[PDB]
């Protein structure tokens, strides 16, 4: 369509990499909110062909390649070495704004599944504040569904299409490596995981009716996708989810078949140094983990699943563009 720019709310004094990159490439955020409503102005969206997603993907790649410089980067035959200094790392919201002569349409149907027509469409200058959170399996620190859970997918009958489950009630996940230096663990509440997976199962049954829904651990692939992986305070966490995606949904009953304990599920995690880059096909070797207790307290605001007589779903991810899509679904650049 055109070239979108970014307005952040970053502070220049901050040594945090997100703030630095933003203040160099993002303009200041406009204080007054310019929004233009419309009642019957029907319009069509396709989150899966959105170009905003591609632009933000480019900018996030530029961020990570300017901020989390690896000790070594293996791309094909090349091996590039740089300084890999540890750095303060905490995502900051970024808004994507339409330049002059261009608008951003925003679908206001609280149940829009990302494909097709929208009843209530507004006109804005900037998207809401989006946090470029890189993760797999679980979507972290996102915005929730205002009404009920939504199931987004390009083709719900194509096993290959990644399913984005968009929740309406966040679920607390706490991950920590306290004072093996790469051993860490995560805790989630078994009761709230109950409710979340049971309601996701109800919706998934709305879409797949006869068959009984099943949640199973990640089939196979690189460690970065067979586990819930993410960056926390700087370090790369890889966490096991087999005690998380592990239940069955039959006649409105979701029985969780994962190993809980005292009411909380813990996940075993390793802090790996050889990362399989999401930006491009290559590897990145980073410096050994710092000291202190590294801990992140995150919200599970979404899921990435992949289907395969009953229907079974597994944690997926890896195309970091799906993360951006999960937030830019309700937007479209126009004019
Ligand atoms: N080749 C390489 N080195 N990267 C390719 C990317 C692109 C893609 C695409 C599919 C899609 N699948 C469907 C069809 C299949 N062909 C592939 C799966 C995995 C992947 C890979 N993503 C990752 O590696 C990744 O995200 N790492 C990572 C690192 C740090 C953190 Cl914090 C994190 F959270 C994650
Ligand atoms: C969230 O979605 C579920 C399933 O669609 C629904 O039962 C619930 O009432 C919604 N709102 C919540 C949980 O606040
Ligand atoms: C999304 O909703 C549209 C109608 O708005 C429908 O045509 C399409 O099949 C739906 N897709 C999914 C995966 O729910
Ligand atoms: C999804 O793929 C199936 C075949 O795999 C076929 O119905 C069609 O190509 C797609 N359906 C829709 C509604 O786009
Ligand atoms: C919900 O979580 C509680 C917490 O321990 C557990 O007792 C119960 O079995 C869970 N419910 C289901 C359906 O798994
Ligand atoms: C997760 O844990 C199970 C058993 O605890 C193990 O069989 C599986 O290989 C683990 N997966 C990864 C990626 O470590
Ligand atoms: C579910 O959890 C139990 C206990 O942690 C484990 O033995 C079992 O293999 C898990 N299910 C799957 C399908 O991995
Ligand atoms: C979190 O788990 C504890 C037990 O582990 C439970 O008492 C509490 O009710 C859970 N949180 C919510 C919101 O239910
Ligand atoms: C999510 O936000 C909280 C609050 O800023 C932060 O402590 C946590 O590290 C964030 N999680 C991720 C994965 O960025
Ligand atoms: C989780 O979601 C709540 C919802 O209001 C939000 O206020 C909070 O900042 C989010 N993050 C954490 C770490 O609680």
């Amino acid at each position: 369509k055109t070239t979108l720019f970014c307005a952040s709310d970053a502070k220049a004094y901050e040594k945090e990499v997100h703030n630095v990159w933003a203040t160099h490439a993002c303009v200041p955020t406009d204080p007054n909110p310019q929004e233009m409503v419309l009642a019957n102005v029907t319009e069509n969206f396709n989150m899966w062909k959105n170009d905003m997603v591609e632009q933000m993907h480019e900018d996030i790649i530029s961020l990570w390649d300017e901020s989390l410089k690896p000790c070594v980067k293996l791309t094909g035959g090349s091996a590039i070495t740089q300084a890999c200094p540890k750095v303060s790392f905490d995502p900051i919201p970024l808004h994507y704004c339409a330049p002059a002569g261009f608008a951003i349409l925003k679908c206001n149907n609280k149940t829009f599944n990302g494909t097709g027509p929208c009843r209530n469409v507004s006109t804005v200058q900037c998207t809401h504040g989006i946090k470029p959170v890189v993760s797999t399996q679980l979507l972290l620190n996102g915005s929730l569904a205002e009404e009920e859970i939504i199931i987004r997918s390009e083709n719900l009958t194509n096993n290959a299409k990644t399913i984005i489950v968009h929740l309406n009630e966040s679920v607390n996940i706490v991950c920590t490596r306290p004072n093996n230096i790469r051993q860490a663990h995560c805790n989630i509440n078994e009761s709230k995981w109950n409710n979340t997976l049971q309601k996701v199962g109800e919706e998934l049954a709305k879409h797949f009716p006869s068959k009984t829904i099943k949640f199973e651990p990640s089939s196979g692939g690189d460690l970065e996708i067979t586990t819930h992986s993410f960056n926390c305070r700087g370090e790369f966490f890889y966490c096991n989810t087999s005690d998380l995606f592990n239940g069955t949904y039959r006649n409105g009953t979701y029985n969780h078949t994962g190993r809980s304990s005292n009411g909380t599920i813990t996940l075993q995690c390793k802090i790996k140094q050889i990362i399989n880059m999401w930006q491009e096909v290559g590897r990145a070797i980073y410096a050994p983990p710092i000291e202190g207790e590294i801990t992140c307290n995150s919200n599970i605001t979404g899921l990435l699943l992949l289907r395969d007589d009953t229907e079974t779903f597994r944690p997926g991810g890896g195309d970091m563009r799906d993360n951006w899509r999960s937030e830019l679904y309700k937007y479209k650049v126009v004019e």
